């Protein structure tokens, strides 16, 4: 029986339209470009021989306003340029006549948001991820694909959250929010740098337990509850993130009629082992599916 | 360590711009608008009593010019109607400006395509699915959902191949290419209908192994092989589809140095048991990814 639940990302027609490409150099990449703004990585200015370790302030100062190529696929005259955190704000003279009503907002870990990845200034793919604990994401990206923005939708307005700047050695990837800090403790520089441990979403894991519960898979509930603050406790010592409820929870609680507390019960249990039983065709524990995507995706709760 | 590899959709822009409403009645779903003919499916004509056994044709001549209400979230008038299997051809005064560059192709057990959810006209969200061997889909549908398309993209050119029609009691999807036969042996009537067997796909597990070895992971290579005819009388008495190669596979060969076969041996054994190990952070193989998924999302190679 399938659960009724996919990876579902935003329709992307809306942001394809805000893609451009920007060249400083002999590197070329993605921007954002909204209103006379073109956002983009500044490490577009970097030469390749010093990516390891870059001094973006005096590679600022070496740069003209002619020294940013803007190209739409219309080609983007740049009338001012300025640097914020490890992002880069272009000012053009034409304003993108399809920007949308948008916001610039940073997503926390469990929230999950949609990639429109871009290639040369042209999209190519969409998908959606889950921001994890250590702020890094297990998106496909590649040469070239920096530039790429992550967003959330709410309503007709686009909350863009996330550039991506670059891939770590254990395969995922990181970027900067649209403030030029970059997610977590991590710094747009081609060296290694130590990742923070990744853990278990809660929240989620709960949602994906209630999501099974909605397909009539509840074998796992047991009338023995744990309490969130004795959940916590316990999370600390088992690399599972510490659950705060939301109303998103809350009702997902209402509708199947199982407490939170029975759910967390169900975690610990179900992390020691899944004893040969499959939960939506799985023997781990999936945090990958948030409260909203199981109030959205089965129900039609947004 | 991560794969690389998500569940990548197409970008939905293009087919955004050809969501429209179609209403006759009671009834609403969405319908797909290219040059001046609407297309959707034909149960929109079914009054919600009858939707259990319902006579198209005899509903089709009930119908008339205006009895089709359409309409782009502009209203379209309708000039033409026809039936063709279990989908409307719907003609309209107004050929779509934003029309791309299309063609209507039937898509295989194991191939992926991406699907725009559209509810009441309103594209919704997106994602990708594999179809499965019982011509199902495990994808997220909702009521209104019907109309909603499936697609593949070559180039500029899209290639429509799915429309949603019904939701198997399995909580599977299926629906109808765009010569109006519905997918396997599936009719689109409101009562129980026989499913056939799903299978694991030979070539998109084969696949998903070589992922692995892109990523490091090749614990389960053994120098033993399994020839395509011994595995495919092997596949037939084991709920696995026969495997047929393709360039696709023979480039992820190529570039690993391993062997078809030699992964043919191995899925024989990984079915039996994972053994406590793990793939990819799997311990099932995994056949939701094609070869085409692993050549571009991994190595760039499309
Ligand atoms: C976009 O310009 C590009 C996107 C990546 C290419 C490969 N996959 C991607 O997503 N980003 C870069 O090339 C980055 C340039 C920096 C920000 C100046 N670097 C990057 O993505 O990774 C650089 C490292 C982190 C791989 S350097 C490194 C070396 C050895 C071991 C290690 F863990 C890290
Ligand atoms: C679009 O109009 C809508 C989309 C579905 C609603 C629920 N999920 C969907 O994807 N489609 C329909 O309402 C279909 C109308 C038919 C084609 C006239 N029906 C449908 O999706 O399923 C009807 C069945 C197959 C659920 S009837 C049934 C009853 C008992 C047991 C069983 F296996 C099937």
């Amino acid at each position: 029986h399938h659960s009724g639940l996919v990876k579902m990302s935003h329709p992307s027609g809306d942001v394809e339209a805000c893609m451009v490409q920007v060249t400083c150099g002999s590197m070329t990449l993605n921007g954002l470009w909204l209103d006379n703004t073109v956002w983009c990585p500044r490490h577009v200015m970097c030469p390749a021989d010093q990516l390891s370790d870059p001094n973006y302030d005096a590679l600022l100062i070496s740069m003209t306003n002619h020294s940013f190529s803007v190209q739409k696929h219309a080609n983007l005259r740049v009338v001012g340029h300025a640097m914020q955190g490890t992002l880069l704000k272009l000012t053009v003279d034409v304003a993108n006549p399809s920007t949308p009503a948008y916001t610039f907002t940073t997503v926390k870990p469990g929230a999950a948001f949609s990639v429109l990845a871009c290639y040369n200034g042209r999209p190519t793919g969409t998908f959606t991820v889950v921001m994890r604990p250590n702020y890094t994401i297990k998106g496909s990206f590649l040469c070239g694909s920096c530039g790429s923005v992550g967003y959330t939708k709410e309503g007709s307005v686009i909350n863009f959250c996330y550039m991506h700047q670059m891939e770590l050695a254990n395969g995922t990837h990181t970027g900067s929010a649209f403030d030029g800090t970059m997610y977590g403790a991590f710094m747009d520089k081609q060296v290694h740098q130590v990742q923070l441990t990744d853990k278990y979403c809660s929240v989620n894991v709960v949602a994906w337990l209630y999501a099974a519960i909605l397909n009539g898979c509840a074998w796992f509930v047991k009338p023995n509850r744990t309490s969130v603050v004795s959940f916590n406790e316990w999370a600390l010592a088992n690399q599972f993130t510490e659950f705060v409820g939301t109303q998103s929870v809350d009702m997902l609680a209402v509708k199947t009629g199982v407490a939170i507390e029975q759910l967390l019960y169900a975690i610990q249990q179900l992390y020691t082992g899944f004893q040969g039983k499959q939960i939506l065709g799985s023997t781990m524990l999936e945090d990958e599916f948030t409260p909203e995507d199981v109030n959205m995706q089965i129900m039609g709760v947004v």
